């Protein structure tokens, strides 16, 4: 009998993919194409002022918010990871201050400043945008940020294998084969200008395809999905962000793409909803890549109890009635 919930569990998380999943990525489409007109025309005019600025490297941060990653024209010139901030990285002589694009921007200590170009770039974003009721500018921030029809709010972010996470993959654990490990970090890594003077590293690049294989992409799909309809709190407990890095721990404790195949859809699935549970219950969630920085910081102990109490209740709906899941 047991044998036949699993199975019952599966067909109906498929059509939760397949009906409310894709419903999502549509209306996020909707959402993204409206929005990306607005920042590539912007970025457009960034281009006739700023040149070096240039218009895919997209995050979706909730179904209204968006970091747009602009990578920018490099040299890399300029060669550092230290425990001094965590999460956080930042020229290797004296010369060639004039071998950068941005050579300007390279400090006298010799370090290049994320806080200056974001500033230049944020001059830049706020004078383009003066267009009239569609576009707002976020301000009180250090980042770019825009506000279109004062329904969206989209982050730019200018952007272009690190020594937290050099441990990755621990031989220990047969995921990932060989293969999938080089294949992976050939993707590289980005640094993202935010605050914290640093700049914010990120994998979103390599995360999304270390998930490759089998029903981890869908089960983050549907996991994205449920945090959008069920589980958008007070505090903002909960972002796309939790249940990508999720998905990823989850793949590490069952290595085997065995225990990714389509048949143990409802296994992985609930196997991540209640590591959540534990994530908020312990008051602790680690970055997949980086152990020192705990993505529930600085989140209210209410908001983190009563994200677990929803989150338990939304899991028991799920398992009692999977049919749950069409009124879900």
């Amino acid at each position: 009998m047991d044998i036949a919930a699993q199975a019952k569990l599966v067909y109906h998380l498929n059509k939760y993919y397949n009906e409310k999943c894709q419903a999502r990525k549509a209306a996020i489409a909707k959402t993204i194409r409206e929005v990306c007109k607005v920042v590539s025309d912007v970025l457009k005019e960034v281009e006739v002022q700023e040149p070096r600025f240039i218009s895919e490297g997209l995050e979706v941060i909730s179904p209204t918010e968006f970091e747009v990653v602009l990578y920018l024209n490099q040299m890399g010139v300029f060669n550092v990871d230290d425990g001094s901030l965590p999460g956080c990285a930042v020229l290797s002589d004296g010369r060639k201050r004039s071998m950068s694009l941005w050579v300007e921007f390279i400090t006298a200590s010799g370090y290049l400043s994320a806080r200056k170009i974001r500033s230049r770039f944020q001059t830049l974003v706020a004078q383009a945008v003066d267009y009239r009721d569609v576009v707002k500018m976020v301000a009180d921030t250090s980042e770019v940020k825009l506000r279109i029809r004062d329904r969206y709010v989209v982050q730019i972010t200018p952007a272009f294998w690190p020594r937290s996470a050099a441990h990755w993959p621990l031989p220990h654990i047969p995921w990932p084969g060989p293969n999938r490990v080089a294949e992976v970090k050939a993707e590289g890594f980005n640094l993202l200008s935010k605050e914290c003077d640093a700049w914010v590293l990120q994998f979103a690049e390599a995360e999304n395809r270390l998930q490759m294989g089998g029903c981890r992409k869908k089960c983050l799909s549907i996991l994205k999905t449920l945090r959008d309809r069920h589980l958008e709190l007070p505090g903002q407990p909960l972002n796309n962000y939790h249940m990508k890095t999720l998905v990823s721990y989850e793949c590490e404790k069952h290595p085997r793409e065995s225990d990714w195949d389509e048949s143990c859809l409802g296994d992985r699935l609930n196997g991540i909803l209640l590591q959540l549970i534990s994530c908020l219950q312990c008051r602790r969630c680690p970055h997949y890549f980086l152990p020192n920085l705990d993505l529930f910081q600085g989140k209210p102990h209410s908001a983190l109890e009563n994200a677990a109490k929803q989150t338990w209740r939304l899991a028991r709906e799920i398992l009692t009635n999977p049919k749950s899941l069409e009124k879900l």
